[PDB]
């Protein structure tokens, strides 16, 4: 009902009137103000997942980058997301790259962005989250956890200290933290995915995390690129198991440009998201699940806009999934759509619930 209206009329009209960055800002504002109908979909028990030390009422989250500064968290839960991830947040405020820096590829159901970690900074986000900290504690108890995605400043000399500062400041306010070493839009950042740098970096992050008081001690996940070599992936899996990293987010956007893209803006610099990333992401999930023997929780992300997309990532090894780009095309109704379709497919394929389907392709 609302799905068709948003998909065929409202969203195409917003896109026709507004450049993508302006449209994004409007979306965040409307969401923050709750200017959206409370999702009518009631989450069934078979969508519940217990992972990362928490209950998730459903496995569909909002990916990092939509609410970079923690301004729309409650509105995103109202939209029906089972968990919310904000960020990336950098230690100091920074403006990001010059405009234009976001591009729609409607023929490909894709987006290219080169925002460059535009961030209000840790202090501002800290105070935003503190203003609703007890509300979030209740939401988390009720199965709606909060993740905080940490980045590094453009002019930072010591990347590990940037992430450490993020752990110290926002760790106490998060159910999980994400060490984002896979943005394609910060020079040198992805090199932090290399084995030696990654081990040093994550050792420091986990030390800082372990130093927080117990009820303020988050899970720590690493978010990785879809563009890794086989060697890169082996090394990451090894470091993650060695250090006891709590999970992986798989994947960030791709700097590849798959054959067949039709969008006029396909050769813009930046990370590509949406459908052209979908199966690249799913295969990266599949590989990382195998390399970690299924013992390391994966949040699967990239090109999800249907129950089938979600279930493919879950069967490949994901315990949870996220989406972003689908929102920009389908609007808020896509969340209920994915959940309804996912429940139906689980039933069709003989799964008792999401948990039974995690990694099922490997078995
Ligand atoms: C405009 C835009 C901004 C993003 N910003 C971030 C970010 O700040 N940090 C991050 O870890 N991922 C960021 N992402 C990546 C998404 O979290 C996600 O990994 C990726 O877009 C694939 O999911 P999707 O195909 O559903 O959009 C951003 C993506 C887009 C499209
Ligand atoms: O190109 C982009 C884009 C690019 C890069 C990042 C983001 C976006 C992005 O959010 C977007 C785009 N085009 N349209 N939207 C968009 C616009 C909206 F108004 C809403 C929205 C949210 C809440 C309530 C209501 C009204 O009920 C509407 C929405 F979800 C998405
Ligand atoms: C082998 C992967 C090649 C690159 C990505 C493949 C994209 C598959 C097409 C499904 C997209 C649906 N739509 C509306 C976006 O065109
Ligand atoms: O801020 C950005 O440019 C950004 C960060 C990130 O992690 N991923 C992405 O696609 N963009």
């Amino acid at each position: 009902g609302d799905e068709r209206f948003y998909a065929e009329h409202l969203m195409p009209t917003l896109q026709g009137l507004l450049d993508p960055e302006s449209a994004h800002r409007l979306a965040v504002r409307f969401t923050s103000l709750g200017l959206l109908p409370r999702a009518r979909f009631q989450d069934s028990d078979m969508l519940e997942v217990r992972v990362l030390g928490h209950k998730f009422r459903n496995p569909v989250g909002i990916a990092a980058g939509f609410d970079k500064h923690g301004e729309a968290v409650d509105g995103l839960y109202k939209m029906g997301f089972g968990f919310v991830e904000i960020g990336s947040v950098t230690p100091k405020p920074q403006e990001g790259n010059p405009r234009p820096r976001v591009f729609r590829l409607p023929e490909d159901q894709a987006v290219i962005n080169r925002y460059g970690f535009n961030s209000h900074g840790l202090s501002v986000v800290e105070h935003r989250l503190r203003a609703r900290q007890q509300k979030q504690a209740k939401l988390t108890e009720d199965g709606l956890p909060l993740g905080v995605n940490l980045g590094k400043n453009k002019t930072s000399v010591d990347a590990a200290e940037d992430y450490a500062e993020g752990v110290r400041v926002l760790g106490p306010l998060a159910d999980y933290l994400v060490v984002n070493v896979s943005s394609p839009n910060t020079a040198g950042l992805r090199s932090l995915q290399g084995k030696a740098e990654l081990r040093r970096l994550l050792t420091k992050v986990l030390q800082e995390r372990d130093g927080l008081r117990r009820v303020h001690r988050p899970a720590v996940l690493v978010k990785i690129a879809p563009d890794l070599t086989s060697q890169d992936k082996e090394d990451i899996a090894s470091v993650v198991k060695e250090l006891g990293i709590d999970g992986l987010i798989v994947t960030n956007t791709t700097v590849s440009r798959p054959a067949g893209l039709q969008g006029a803006l396909r050769s813009e610099t930046g990370g590509l998201s949406g459908k052209p990333l979908r199966d690249l992401s799913t295969q990266t999930i599949r590989e990382m699940y195998a390399l970690t023997q299924g013992r390391v929780p994966i949040i699967g992300v990239g090109g999800v806009s249907s129950g089938q997309d979600a279930l493919e990532k879950i069967r490949a090894g994901a315990s949870l999934v996220q989406l972003y780009t689908a929102l920009t095309f389908w609007g808020p109704p896509v969340v209920g759509k994915v959940k309804r379709e996912l429940e139906a497919l689980l039933k069709e394929q003989g799964f008792g619930g999401v948990t039974d389907a995690i990694g099922a392709d490997h078995r």
